[PDB]
DNA sequence: TTTTTTTTTTTTTTTTTTTTTTTTTTTTTTTTTTTTTTTTTTTTTTTTTTT
């Protein structure tokens, strides 16, 4: 939330020149260079796996990789930061968070108290980092269920979540106020 | 007298420790059941004693 708001091969070339200069500046950078090389190699093969059109494309790709490894201007630091951020944002990691969330909701129905308590508490932390996530209907029904759950621990965790979320975003809190202030008499 | 230097006191910040509180789990004394054994009492026959 604080970051986002054939050319790819040319970018790979540019990053290689950046690191190449930094080899002169400081040792151990050669290891990083070889590591990036291997990672590009395996990523092209793994996308290849999913054909003859991309077969010819990847054989020029991979041959260029072999050549360019054998081959061991003016681009600098911030540029390198933004390029590698972009190329990482292409990788199958930045679009993983969503998946992770789903996993968490599998936990909420379980047969052990402590795990559910801690899950709810960490979720409270999660939402209090990014306040615009109480939109997906499944999480809504989750926090409702846990508000009606049959154990005092998860009950206090849930009410703490809902209260901190209400406190953070000043307006738009009159929609949770009723379900909140119902809960005072909870034994 | 005034300027320059030293020291003590007061107050705020922080960090570590302590206390508190609830909750959940555990393991223990407490409580009840059943049995059952002992001991006291009972009986009846045997033994002793009396006319």
């Amino acid at each position: 939330v604080t970051s986002k708001m054939d050319e790819i091969q040319q970018l790979q070339k540019a990053l290689l020149d950046y690191l190449d200069e930094n080899t002169e500046t400081d040792p151990s950078l050669v290891f990083s260079r070889k590591f990036y090389i291997a990672q590009w190699f395996r990523d092209t093969t793994l996308e290849t796996e999913k054909k003859e059109i991309e077969t010819t494309g990847q054989i020029m790709h991979r041959a260029e990789n072999r050549k360019k490894f054998l081959r061991s201007d003016t681009v600098d630091y911030d540029d390198a930061c933004l390029i590698v951020r972009y190329l990482a944002s292409m990788r199958p990691f930045a679009q993983s968070f969503d998946i992770y969330l789903t996993q968490i909701l599998r936990v909420l129905g379980e047969n052990a108290i402590a795990v559910r308590t801690k899950a709810m508490k960490c979720l409270s932390e999660v939402v209090a980092v990014d306040p615009s996530i109480l939109a997906r209907l499944d999480m809504q029904r989750g926090v409702h269920g846990r508000l009606m759950d049959n154990s005092t621990s998860v009950r206090e965790a849930a009410v703490e979540l809902l209260g901190r979320f209400v406190l953070c975003r000043p307006q738009l809190a009159e929609q949770y106020y009723d379900m909140l202030i119902e809960r005072i008499l909870d034994t």
